[PDB]
């Protein structure tokens, strides 16, 4: 089809690897390039966390609300809002939405602790249908996106599938999708990625990625005006270990998928 020609064309100009994947939620149609191969997922797996937690809270009314302690051997390498509460607490709540909006790393582990492990992360993308993500290990070591290297991937594909049935679909209860959409509406990491690349009275919620071997990811849903939402999941990675992030492919990829 021509969107994929052109998509190929992106790619052989990017000198990296890309996969995409666009969910229509109007007649269901799908456009997939690369969307059974992995990639790793770095930040974008920080969606499926903070969905777990929430799962967890349809049982546990308060969970949100619980206090959380940040102590300074809880720091990595990338911590803009936990850094801001050392040796005080922050709630679950607050520390879903660091990890959503300002790709917390402390704030990742934490809820990944909350959830027994990164077992406990993967546990819960099975249980709603996912047999395909896998998060092995924590921050940060979850980004050294090795070639080859199955740990914490996934393919566009099933992030899209998934990314659907956590923001349009019902795999969490009515409050806890509306707080999912909530915060990722509210990203702040997310302007130049795929948010770029669409007409600017499009609403997006987004999260982005980005980790070793320039890797540069964002998964999105999108409100167009007047029309069904869309899913778009964009993975880029480069063969270079040292390579420099490349916003600007998500960005032009978004432009080619809206163009149809």
């Amino acid at each position: 089809s021509a969107v994929q020609q052109k998509l190929a064309a992106l790619e052989k100009s990017s000198g990296g690897r890309l996969g995409v994947a666009l969910i229509d939620t109007a007649d269901n149609t799908q456009v997939l390039y690369r969307g059974d191969e992995r990639f790793p997922m770095c930040s974008t797996s920080k969606v499926m966390a903070a969905a777990a937690v929430l799962k967890q809270s349809e049982t546990q009314k308060q969970l949100l609300n619980q206090p959380v302690e940040i102590k300074p051997a809880d720091l990595v390498n990338y911590n803009p809002i936990a850094e801001k509460h050392v040796n005080g607490t922050m709630t679950l709540a607050e520390l879903s939405a660091a990890a959503l909006q300002y790709s917390d790393n402390t704030a990742m582990n934490k809820l990944i602790a909350q959830l027994g492990g990164p077992g406990g992360v993967t546990a819960f993308a099975r249980a709603i249908g996912d047999e395909t993500f896998r998060l092995d290990r924590t921050e940060p070591t979850l980004n050294t996106a090795i070639p080859g290297d199955p740990r914490d991937t996934t393919t566009p594909r099933a992030m899209a599938q998934t990314l659907r049935q956590l923001t349009l679909g019902h795999a969490l209860g009515e409050t806890q999708r509306a707080q999912l959409v909530t915060w990722l509406k509210g990203n702040t990491t997310g302007a130049a990625s795929i948010r770029a690349g669409l007409p600017t009275s499009w609403t997006v919620g987004d999260k982005t990625g980005s980790g070793d071997y320039g890797t540069t990811n964002d998964i999105a849903v999108i409100w167009p005006q007047g029309r069904a939402p869309l899913v778009l999941v964009t993975y880029f990675t480069q063969p270079q270990q040292n390579a420099e992030s490349r916003r600007d492919v998500l960005a032009s990829a978004a432009r080619i998928i809206a163009e149809g």
